[PDB]
């Protein structure tokens, strides 16, 4: 309750949250992935996204669960920057565009939404959005 830490870590979303409207683990198909940006080429998309979750006080037993986003970070940025791409952990995906690199990308960033609108989600056609998952 005193000096609270609003940033757990580098919590900067160059994107959109995408919200889990169902009981998916959210996941994408080879090929596709990590939203495009044209001010990238295809070699820098590789990402991972990562769960939120956050609990609040609203049932009279237990403290009632918010809904929950996920926010996708480029492999070398976020707050799981020292995390392998290839690292098993629970409550992370991976992603990556055919062509990616396993470089991390300092060049691109970890630009926080604070400065500057964050890129609207975008994907390419061929893309399978996950039930409970859309893309927007």
């Amino acid at each position: 309750s005193r000096r609270p830490q609003g940033l757990p870590n580098n919590t900067a979303s160059w994107f959109t949250a995408l919200t889990q409207h169902g009981k998916e683990d959210l996941k994408f198909p080879r090929g596709q992935g990590v939203p495009i940006n044209t001010n990238s080429s295809p070699d820098d998309q590789i990402g991972y996204y990562r769960r939120a979750t956050r609990r609040i006080r609203g049932g009279d037993g237990k403290m009632k669960d918010l809904s929950p986003r996920w926010y996708f970070y480029y492999l070398g940025t976020g707050p799981e920057a020292g995390l392998p791409y290839g690292a098993n952990k629970d409550g992370i995906i991976w992603v990556a565009t055919e062509g990616a690199l396993n470089t991390p990308k300092d060049h691109i960033g970890t630009r926080n939404p604070a400065n500057n609108a964050a890129i609207v989600l975008q994907l390419p056609q061929g893309t399978t959005l996950p039930k409970g998952f859309y893309a927007e």
